[PDB]
């Protein structure tokens, strides 16, 4: 797949990114993996974004990154395939021509490490990065890199495969400033933690889809939320919100983390085996777990 | 008016923020303030609020607010107004019973001083002084005052003159759960600072309408940006916020308090003798000034 | 006084706020007023703060003022008495005056309202309200009001009376910076609240004293406190912090703005009428004052 | 050496943290870097950091940390050589392996990546990683990586071989709280960027000592603070803020990172090629290295 394709893919509906499966020994596990991630396609996602941040990309061996981006794709079918990327330039470079080589269709740039960085530092690496590869690239503002619109707009000249830009920092001035200066250059992705609770502002700015981390577990709500927003059918996506994605905020909001660790709670509940979490997260309490599976409730998968 | 009539006026189309006139002794200036106001109204702006946080509320004692919003009364014509209302109880009450006194059509409630605050002493505040007066109260999330949903719907049910919310924090996520929660129970206004900038968000988000604080100098550009979110001219509204609101906020970042006194050179530079800003803002420099004035060019009054 | 008067009284011993007490309804309430003030007098702390954040400054109608400095240095003693003072530059000057024409010795300048300043502003606001009065002025660095050094020392250079400096910031860096380029032209006030956790790292930074608000419940810790740390006593100054302070701070994070009402919960504990906080505070729940109370213990005052 | 003598080691005076040399092309270039270390060493730091953030760890493939350590432990003398060490669980571990293989002795911990983590899972984060290895193991709290006095106690109770911990917050009420609960338990170590700026007040909050950045090239001038601080010397350290480390500071705040590149620039000017630093970081403008090379003024090594 070209950068063009993967753009207008990620164009082309709701953005999932599947959890990483671990074992009871903290190793991933390829088995459990593609079962969800086979069950997941059932619901035409057009772009799979393999080893992101909801899969956990930050405790990952870069090693492990291309096996599990491999996974995914024996099973995932016509769906386009995104890999995470990270970490400073040398890791990201490694990273990222090791997943080019084992199909992925492009890659997700998180943060680089630890230091907050001048915009003319962020430009180089990143710029670097793209220029390693071939295939799509994705940008994403959060944390300690937070590209500006001039400095976007100059990695856009410079690196025709940068073709897609992820927000998640909430910060809507500065978004729509981006969307207005770029225009069609880029595809706009929302990406806060329940992205749902930001999709119809993020639309108003210019961005028409996001990721949406609990289509990892309720992807038939999730699908019908993202056709209410596109129909505009605003009753039906406030009713949503108000029954299930404020609840969810509430429990997610109950510790540092939950944004990964209630939505692979809630995998685990519908019947998928996808372990534990790697600390530094920590798991859902019993407790916890037990207000997750009674708001899941209809949406039940088994029994 | 009562209540539910600010409620419908506010909901009615673009809102708009006059600055306070100062003179050279420094003490408010009537007139000039009178001949502003009376320029703006022309422009067809449903509601104005004197002694906003625009209008240097944060800069004024509390004698002098009953005096601004009397002389925006005074021209303010088919125009409603809404006061600014602040500080801690005792003197938000105070204040608050002031301008409804001289006819105030109501009360924008400005965060109280210095401190934070629980939700629960967010609530005995804000319900301490919607109860003090009759007409209609409009809470403002901002800084030290931030109003969750529940504390909200929870004021909401025991105050009925409450019909409004400005936002200030820029919180999406918190701003389009209050809309989800109230719904019509309350009129919500975007309160940015620049607040173009967040307007075709703030409507995703469910927004009744905002309000524009460079309509102090340039109200045709700004009414014509808020027709064009309105009926959909998206192009338009790009066209406006590329060429003049993100050049107009590179003036702005310049400087701490330049959200005011930016705005507040705009009017000078269109001949309303507003004066200056008091402490501890300050003033643009004169080069600025000439940033702002290549700036407006073509709408030079 | 004079200003040199209230600056050498400043430095030469520990100093506390007294709450500010209001009846039930409820206004300023002279009487439990001072016979509060008069206990605390007899715990010999050298200069007083009568309505300032711990007395609900911010809270207080610019007319309380007056009378709750008056009533304050009638029972004080020779003990030194300072006013509040804040809000924007006109009211401030207002009510520097007024509690200059009822005696105070000295004023401190609480943060000007709401908005963000550039220094120059925070000079001109500053530089007017200590031309409006004779007594001595103590700036107070915290929220939206942070005197950058060159500022603070073109304020010094200005204005003679401007002999005191409260930090409220906890910025060492900054702080360490001021008392470098000032040296002995300013006495130097540690304002955290329970500055005690932060008196020991003070002191190496430069400062004279500090302010202790639990002085208004259990005087006799803080003056015993305040005596080992400037007898050099570590191990005894870093018991009553393990016994008393830490347990003390897990209470008043409970809730904001608990710096102030855990410390008029402690104050009511010893039987002093002192009654509620005024909105937007709250006051500590029954369980909560069952909490202070266990943690005062021995301290408790008695008939 | 074992922990506790690591630990000893730590508590027994100033310590640094050398900048990694790159050559032109930003490879690891160990020949400048022995020289400069050789440099350090004559003016007798206890214990030296290889790759630790002044060092851009953060930068650093991680097979490059255990030849960096090595280059360093070849010209080191008897001075202890600590190695940087972070990211998340997994790759923390294979790197403290790697460097407790050739020789290191002790460990930092930097933050692990990216996310904003609960103190169990850094309790369970930092607990793998010290068992691990048997070396010495400190702790460093900054930005995602902030540990309570709580979490910290009972790491200490179940982890023998962690016996240090760096601050890089400057929270004065947390990091009293921390030594006042743990006492000699951990020797505790002043981390903030330009340590100088806060060692009086970190004394005085209990800190065993603090790392120098400066020390890279005008140790003479950050030793000389150290011993004016020890012997309570305050119009010394006074005039020494006033003089150097202020100036220094506003050149160090005209762009995020130059708490590094800053330093990097200085021991250039001091005639070891250190080179570039990798991005995201950027250099000093040439300007601006006119500036630092007029402060660093009578304290130059060479003239050029
Ligand atoms: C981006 C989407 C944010 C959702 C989440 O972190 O759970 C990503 O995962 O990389
Ligand atoms: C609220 C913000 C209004 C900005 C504007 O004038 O549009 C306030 O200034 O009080
Ligand atoms: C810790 C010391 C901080 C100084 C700096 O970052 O320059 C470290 O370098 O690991
Ligand atoms: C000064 C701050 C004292 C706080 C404390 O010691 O807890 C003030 O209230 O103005």
């Amino acid at each position: 797949m070209d950068p063009e394709q993967i753009k207008t893919a990620l164009g082309s509906g709701l953005l999932s990114f599947p959890v990483t499966h671990f074992d009871a020994e903290g190793r991933f596990a390829a088995d459990s993996y593609r079962e969800h991630v086979e069950w997941l396609a059932g619901y035409k996602a057009p772009v799979l974004f393999a080893a992101g941040g909801t899969g956990e990309f930050f405790s990952l061996k870069p090693d492990e990154i291309p096996t599990i981006v491999a996974a995914a794709k024996e099973v995932a079918g016509e769906t386009a395939i995104v890999s995470g990327c990270g970490y400073g330039t040398e890791i990201a470079v490694d990273i990222a021509r090791s997943v080019e080589k084992v199909g992925a269709d492009g890659i997700l740039l998180l943060p680089h490490y630890l230091i907050d960085a001048p915009q003319e530092g962020l430009y180089a690496h990143i710029k670097k990065v793209c220029q390693s590869v071939g295939i799509g690239v994705m940008v994403y503002n959060r944390d300690n890199s937070v590209l500006q619109a001039d400095t976007l707009a100059r990695l856009c000249d410079e690196c025709p495969n940068l073709v897609g830009f992820k927000d998640g920092t909430g910060d809507i001035g500065l978004v729509r400033q981006i969307t207005a200066k770029m225009g069609d250059r880029l595809m706009y992705l929302g990406g806060m933690p329940t992205a749902e609770l930001f999709a119809e502002a993020y639309l108003g700015a210019g961005f028409t889809t996001y990721s949406s981390a609990v289509f990892n577990f309720v992807p038939g709500l999730a699908n019908e939320f993202y056709a209410a927003l596109r129909a505009g059918e605003r009753a039906t996506c406030e009713r949503i919100l108000v029954d299930f994605f404020y609840p969810f905020m509430a429990i997610r909001n109950r510790a540092k983390g939950y944004a990964v660790s209630a939505v692979k709670a809630g995998v685990r509940l519908q019947g998928f085996n996808a372990g534990p979490v790697r600390a530094p997260l920590k798991d859902l309490t019993n407790e916890e777990i037990g207000m997750l599976e009674a708001l899941i409730g209809t949406h039940k998968r088994k029994a």
